[PDB]
C-alpha cells in the first residue's frame, strides 16, 4: 500500500519523473546553443505538429504556464519564428513560420536521439501497448479534455 | 519519422510530460499547506522508501539539482524532519526522522490519490506490463547506473 512497500521501481511517477528528467535535461543542454528556452522548445515542438492554436490550449499541450508561455512567444515572434493573429473571439492564435520550422527541425535530431535511446530493444508491439496505456492514463488524469 | 507525422499522442515524451505535469501540479497545490517545496516533497518520498543516502544519489533518485536539494535538506533538518551525519568517506548521509516520516505520511494520500486516478480501469496485467516497459526505458536512458 505504501511507497516503501511498493518500491520506487514499482511506482510509476518515480520512473516517469526520472526518465523525463533525463530527456528534458538532455534538451536543456542545447538551450544556449539554439537561443531557446524550455518553454520555447516545447512551444515550437507542439506547433510543428499542429499550428494555429489559442495560447491556453498550446500551454496545456506544451506543459508551460501561461505567463511563461506568453513571454516565450514574444521572443519567438521577435525572432520571426512564430506569428500571432487576433481572432472574432477577441483572442489570439499562434502560427509557426517557415523560419520557426527551420529552427525546430534543428532541434528534432536531439529529441529523436533521446526518444530512440529510451526505446532501444523495445519491440513495436511493446511500444504500441505502452503508448496505449499512456493515453489511457492521460485521459484519466487530465483536467482539460483535450 | 517526424513529430507531425507521429502525432503528439504517438510520442511518448509528450504524454509523459503532460501526465507528470498534472501529477506534479496536483502535489504543488499542497506546498504552502505543508510548508514544503517540490524538492523537499521529493526528498521525503525517496527517503521514506530508502534511508541513509548520500546526497548525490538522493538527488538522482528524486530528480532534484544538487544545490537545490542541499537547501531543501537544510530546511528539513532545521525542522527536525531529517538528520545528516558525516561518513569515513569524508561525505554525508541523510536519514529520515520519525517527525519527517509523520510529515511524509500526510503527503502520501495526495500522491496515492493521483496514482490511483491515473491508473483507473487499467488492469493489474496492463500495469505490470507498463512498469516493466518503464524500467527498460529508465535503464536505457539513464546516465547514472542506479
Amino acid at each position: 500500500r505504501e511507497l516503501a512497500e511498493i518500491g520506487l521501481e514499482g511506482y510509476a511517477p518515480y520512473l516517469m519523473n526520472r526518465i523525463m528528467g533525463r530527456y528534458n535535461a538532455n534538451l536543456r543542454k542545447e538551450m544556449t546553443a539554439l537561443g531557446l528556452s524550455t518553454a520555447k522548445m516545447r512551444a515550437l515542438a507542439i506547433l510543428s505538429a499542429k499550428d494555429g492554436l489559442p495560447i491556453g490550449t498550446l500551454g496545456i499541450f506544451a506543459v508551460v504556464e501561461q505567463s511563461t508561455l506568453s513571454r516565450a512567444l514574444d521572443g519567438l515572434q521577435a525572432d520571426g519564428l512564430v506569428r500571432r493573429e487576433v481572432d472574432d473571439q477577441r483572442s489570439s492564435r499562434v502560427y509557426l513560420t517557415p523560419a520557426g520550422r527551420a529552427v525546430y527541425d534543428r532541434l528534432w535530431p536531439h529529441m529523436r536521439a533521446s526518444h530512440d535511446r529510451m526505446f532501444q530493444g523495445i519491440t513495436p508491439q511493446e511500444r504500441q501497448a505502452f503508448l496505449a496505456t499512456l493515453n489511457k492514463m492521460l485521459a484519466n488524469i487530465r483536467v482539460h479534455e483535450i
